[PDB]
């Protein structure tokens, strides 16, 4: 917040200062929304984070979108942020894996 805010977790680092995310060492390319829901996933990297957060990251409001179009806009971002590097825990929440990797 001090003019300065960054964390990464693995080998994905992300930068609310710059508003951007680099994944495999590759700038990602993610809409700024997935940024705001997506902030919220490394927020808690280690447990599942709960669905209803991160639509409350840019709107917390709900309307009434009884057609299928919220779970599906996040279907279309998760290919965008490449569930290789993520790890969703059944239909409750999603978590990053918090550098499971070296052990």
């Amino acid at each position: 917040n001090q003019g300065d805010n960054e964390i990464s977790v693995g080998n994905l680092r992300l930068n609310v200062t710059r508003r951007l995310v680099w994944l495999g060492e590759t700038a990602l390319d993610l809409t700024p929304k997935e940024y705001a829901l997506l902030s919220r996933l490394m927020m808690k990297a280690g447990s599942p984070v709960h669905r209803e957060i991160l639509y409350n990251d840019i709107y917390s409001w709900d309307n009434e979108p009884a057609t299928n179009t919220l779970e599906v806009h996040i279907h279309n971002l998760r290919e965008k942020i490449g569930k290789s590097r993520i790890r969703t825990v059944r239909g409750f929440g999603y978590m990053l894996a918090n550098n499971i990797d070296t052990e």
